[PDB]
Parts: structure tokens; C-alpha cells; sequence
């Protein structure tokens, strides 16, 4: 029951890898302590392998099965449709990994005959063959972090032709089933403000609120063949075309359950018997499996009035405190139950009685004040990683622009507004690229977004309050200030000055550019403006922006 097996061949890169933070003429204006930023490479792949390789044990009891039966009952009310080849193709990221069969993402998106014919042939093979394991590629991810160094994460994905077939058979499923099965507990259905709203309204729902987060040690490796088959049983509960049932069955047996691992050089690196992190069902499956195990675990632990919030492998639980002593005991029972379900904790879960002290999805609730001085809750997080990546993206263009995604997701925060917005808008203006669409990711899906639309986008996801928040909490203030000292980032005084400069230059531009200056940097001037709803803000089609998670799902969308 080992998560993985290895032949000994090394996980190889498909291009030159940089470890040290690239430096340019802009670097210092943001960060001085360059040696604290690094990017993980294949060189550490070996360390990760040893961490994610272990034997799994599972003891499923009646609570587990009772929760599963309930989940299947909700799942049966779901009706999913097969996606056409064209539809699935249009969902393919312009820069997705090219197929090993003579065509790439560009060919897929343009519906080239070669790409369509191969896709159709792969689809046919899935319907006729439900046994032969599908090949996958294992790569060491290149991610940027701040020191104090972690080994590179691994990514396992099948060929482009297969990814397109996954979409056809399961896109509609993984996009709609989770919300029906888990209801208000499915986190990807909420925007940042909606997630904060759900957490506060839930916290208040309890007379004696108590909450905690649960971090499973390498969740993907804890997923057993049973878990993957259980997820399939849930999918099959949906009303599906017979052709889709066969495709989902086949993908489960040949890909999801496990298969061979091939490095970028074509050598067999080993075999996988756990969750593949680079497939379409990675997010939905982890969310379903985490919710199933945690729900059953809550019962075993006898937690009162439990309200859960699940996002992939990230879990949040808010319930009725039965006392400080009893809570601690319950939590331990919960952990023991989770462990029996093959989901041991990486870090011991601790009970919190202060919402702001609960961190889930690397984030936490905090409070500030809007123009009217009213108390307003918002989602924030430790700026360290976001700032380390912003430095890298300062001297190196990357496939994913983390700074953009961070600005969109945490626009109300002190650090995103003061630093991220000021810094990158200054750069955009200098290169006159304000209107250039850039790629960023929201909940694992890729989106092409033009900086000039940030104002309208932020107003839609956070409301005008994001443009005028102030008097942040002492806790948040200290955490940001510490980060800035650690990384060597200029003080507010400096950023405010740079913001006025950027703001003035934007206003001169006019059009949307001026809108960016007026709204994004109204906090910089001494005499703030009124700031009213943006007209074109209703034209934006953010329908599929916050519906589900697609981490590793190879999903694309054009705004
Ligand atoms: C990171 C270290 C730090 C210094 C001061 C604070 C706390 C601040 S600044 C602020 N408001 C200003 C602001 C500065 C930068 C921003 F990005 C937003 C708001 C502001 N001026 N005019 N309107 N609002 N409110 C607080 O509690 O944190």
C-alpha cells in the first residue's frame, strides 16, 4: 500500500532552472535582502520523493459509510453533460504542455485536424479500454519562496490529448457536483469577500464558537486506491450519458487510481498509487475526500453543531465549544479518526476562540475601517511569499503573474495596495504595458487579465470598500512590518510617495488609466476623492470566476 515506487531514475527538468533571485535595475526598489528569496528546482526532487513515499493504512467505520451514503444521495440529484471536443479544446491554456503526438495547445485551441483526430482517437481508446494504465509525466515544480529551504513539489500529469478528454467527460461534473454534495461547505464557490462573510456569519452562528484548521501531511500521498474508487462511485451517482459513465470509469481505472511515471527524458521513474496532482479531478477529488473524512471524523469526535469549509486539501471547522478542556480532547479524537482514515496531520491541530487566529488556505480573517468608519472584515495573509514572488517577477517574466493574482484576491489588504499595486503599476507605466493582457490564476484556473480592468474587477469582488480601508488591526500591521524588515522592503513613507507619482501619471493618461490612479491609489493623497461605482463594472462577465477549484486541472478562461 505504498504511495509510490521508484526505479531510481532521477526526476529531470525540461529546461534550465534558476535557484538564485534574478536581479535587475528594479529589484532594489522593492527588496534588498536578495539572498532570502529562492526558487525550488529538480535538484531537490529527491528530498520530496522520500517525503511523499510511505505506506497507507485505512480502517473505515460506520461513520465514514454514513457520511458517504449522504454524499451519494445529494450527488444523485446532479445532472452532468458531456463536453464537445470544441468546448473542451477552448478550455485549454494557450501555453499548456504540448502533446507528445505532434501537436500543442495552440493546435488544440484552433481545432486543428491533427489535434482533433488524435483527441478523438484517445477518446475512443478510453471507451474500448478500461484497464491499461495511462502514461504520466513527473516534474519538479519551480516555485519561489522566502528562506527559513523546502524541497520542490512534484507535479504528475497525463498527455495533452488525455487532458482534453478529461474535460469532455468530467468538466461539467467537477464544476457542479461539489456544491451540490457539500453545500455551503464547498469553498471554491465563494469570492474572497464571500468566504470572509461565510466565516464570520458561521462564527457568529455559535453561542460559544470554537474553530480550528486541519493540515494533512502531504494530502495527495494519503489518497488511497479506495479513496479514488470512492470518488468514482460519487461521480457515477450523477445522471450522465452512458458514454460519459464509461469514460469516467476508464479514466478512474487507467489514470486516477494510479499509473507509471516518466521523466522529461522518457525514462520510467516509478509508479504512482495515490492522487495525481496534475489531473482535472485533483481539486474536486481532494475536496470530496477531505470533506468525507473530516465529516465522519467530526462525528467520531462528537463535535457539536459542526460547520465545515473545505478547499481541496484545506479544511476549516467551526463548531460549538463544549469547554476549553473538552475542545482539546475532541480535537485529539478528531485527529485520531482522521489518521485511521489515512489522513494524519502534518501539524497538530489547535483550537482557536478568535476567528482572526484561524489560518486556512494560507489566509485569515482580519478587520479594518471603511470611509464611514464602520468595522469591515476582509481576507488577508502573510505577505512573505507573495512579496518574494513579486521580486522574482520583477526581474523575470513568468507564465503565471502571481502579483496580479494576489492583487485581485487580496486587494483590500494593506500590503497588496501599498506595495504590489504601487510597484507593478510604476513598472507597467514605464514600459507602457498597462493594456497588455497578462495571465494569472484564480483557484487553479488560468485567466488572461488586463491591468486596466483591475478597478472594476476589484469593485466586483470586494466592493468600493477595498479602495478606502484604513486603521488595520495591530496584528496585521505588525505582521506586515515584520515581513518588510525581514525582506528589506521600503517603508510606507516611500511607497506613499511613489504612489502619488504613479497616481498622477495615471490620471494624466485618462480613460481607464486615470480610473486606476483615482481608485487604486486614493489612499496616497491627503485629500481623498469620493469614489463612486464604476460604470463599466457591470459589463465584466465573472460568471465562472468563483465556482470551483481547478488546481492542476489545466483550465483556461479569457476575460
Ligand atoms: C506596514 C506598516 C504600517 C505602517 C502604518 C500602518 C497602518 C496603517 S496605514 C493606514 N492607512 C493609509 C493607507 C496606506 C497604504 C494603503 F495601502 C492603504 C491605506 C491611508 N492613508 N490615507 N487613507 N488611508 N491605515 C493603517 O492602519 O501599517
Amino acid at each position: 500500500h505504498h504511495s509510490y515506487t521508484w526505479t531510481g531514475a532521477l526526476i529531470t527538468p525540461c529546461a534550465a532552472e534558476e535557484s538564485k533571485l534574478p536581479i535587475n535595475a528594479l529589484s532594489n526598489s522593492l527588496l534588498r535582502h536578495h539572498n532570502m528569496v529562492y526558487a525550488t528546482t529538480s535538484r531537490s526532487a529527491g528530498l520530496r520523493q522520500k517525503k511523499v513515499t510511505f505506506d497507507r493504512l485505512q480502517v473505515l467505520d460506520d461513520h465514514y459509510r454514513d457520511v458517504l451514503k449522504e454524499m451519494k444521495a445529494k450527488a444523485s440529484t446532479v445532472k452532468a453533460k458531456l463536453l464537445s471536443v470544441e468546448e473542451a479544446c477552448k478550455l485549454t491554456p494557450p501555453h499548456s504542455a504540448k502533446s507528445k503526438f505532434g501537436y500543442g495547445a495552440k493546435d488544440v485551441r484552433n481545432l486543428s485536424s491533427k489535434a482533433v483526430n488524435h483527441i478523438h482517437s484517445v477518446w475512443k481508446d478510453l471507451l474500448e479500454d478500461t484497464v491499461t494504465p495511462i502514461d504520466t509525466t513527473i516534474m519538479a515544480k519551480n516555485e519561489v519562496f522566502c528562506v527559513q529551504r523546502k524541497p520542490a513539489r512534484l507535479i504528475v500529469f497525463p498527455d495533452l490529448g488525455v487532458r482534453v478528454c478529461e474535460k469532455m467527460a468530467l468538466y461539467d461534473v467537477v464544476s457542479t457536483l461539489p456544491q451540490v454534495v457539500m453545500g455551503s461547505s464547498y469553498g471554491f464557490q465563494y469570492s474572497p469577500g464571500q468566504r470572509v462573510e461565510f466565516l464570520v456569519n458561521t462564527w457568529k452562528s455559535k453561542k460559544n464558537p470554537m474553530g480550528f484548521s486541519y493540515d494533512t501531511r502531504c494530502f495527495d500521498s494519503t489518497v488511497t486506491e479506495n479513496d479514488i474508487r470512492v470518488e468514482e462511485s460519487i461521480y457515477q451517482c450523477c445522471d450522465l450519458a452512458p458514454e460519459a459513465r464509461q469514460a469516467i470509469k476508464s479514466l478512474t481505472e487507467r489514470l486516477y487510481i494510479g499509473g507509471p511515471l516518466t521523466n522529461s527524458k522518457g525514462q520510467n521513474c516509478g509508479y504512482r498509487r495515490c492522487r495525481a496532482s496534475g489531473v482535472l479531478t485533483t481539486s474536486c477529488g481532494n475536496t470530496l475526500t477531505c470533506y468525507l473524512k473530516a465529516s465522519a471524523a467530526c462525528r467520531a469526535a462528537k463535535l457539536q453543531d459542526c460547520t465545515m469549509l473545505v478547499n481541496g486539501d484545506d479544511l476549516v471547522v467551526i463548531c460549538e465549544s463544549a469547554g476549553v478542556q473538552e475542545d482539546a480532547a475532541s480535537l485529539r479524537a478528531f485527529t485520531e479518526a482522521m489518521t485511521r482514515y489515512s489522513a494524519p496531520p502534518g501539524d497538530p491541530p489547535q483550537p482557536e476562540y478568535d476567528l482572526e487566529l484561524i489560518t486556512s488556505c494560507s489566509s485569515n480573517v482580519s478587520v479594518a475601517h471603511d470611509a464611514s468608519g464602520k468595522r469591515v472584515y476582509y481576507l488577508t495573509r502573510d505577505p512573505t511569499t507573495p512579496l518574494a514572488r513579486a521580486a522574482w517577477e520583477t526581474a523575470r517574466h513568468t507564465p503565471v503573474n502571481s502579483w496580479l493574482g494576489n492583487i485581485i484576491m487580496y486587494a483590500p489588504t494593506l500590503w497588496a495596495r501599498m506595495i504590489l499595486m504601487t510597484h507593478f503599476f510604476s513598472i507597467l507605466l514605464a514600459q507602457e504595458q498597462l493594456e497588455k493582457a497578462l495571465d494569472c490564476q484564480i483557484y487553479g484556473a488560468c485567466y488572461s487579465i488586463e491591468p486596466l480592468d483591475l478597478p472594476q474587477i476589484i469593485e466586483r469582488l470586494h466592493g468600493l470598500s477595498a479602495f478606502s480601508l484604513h486603521s488595520y488591526s495591530p496584528g496585521e500591521i505588525n505582521r506586515v512590518a515584520s515581513c518588510l524588515r525581514k525582506l528589506g522592503v521600503p517603508p510606507l513613507r516611500v511607497w506613499r510617495h511613489r504612489a502619488r507619482s504613479v497616481r498622477a501619471r495615471l490620471l494624466s493618461q485618462g480613460g481607464r488609466a486615470a480610473t486606476c490612479g483615482k481608485y487604486l491609489f486614493n489612499w496616497a493623497v491627503k485629500t481623498k476623492l469620493k469614489l463612486t461605482p464604476i460604470p463599466a463594472a457591470s459589463q465584466l462577465d465573472l460568471s465562472g470566476w468563483f465556482v470551483a477549484g481547478y488546481s492542476g486541472g489545466d483550465i483556461y478562461h479569457s476575460l
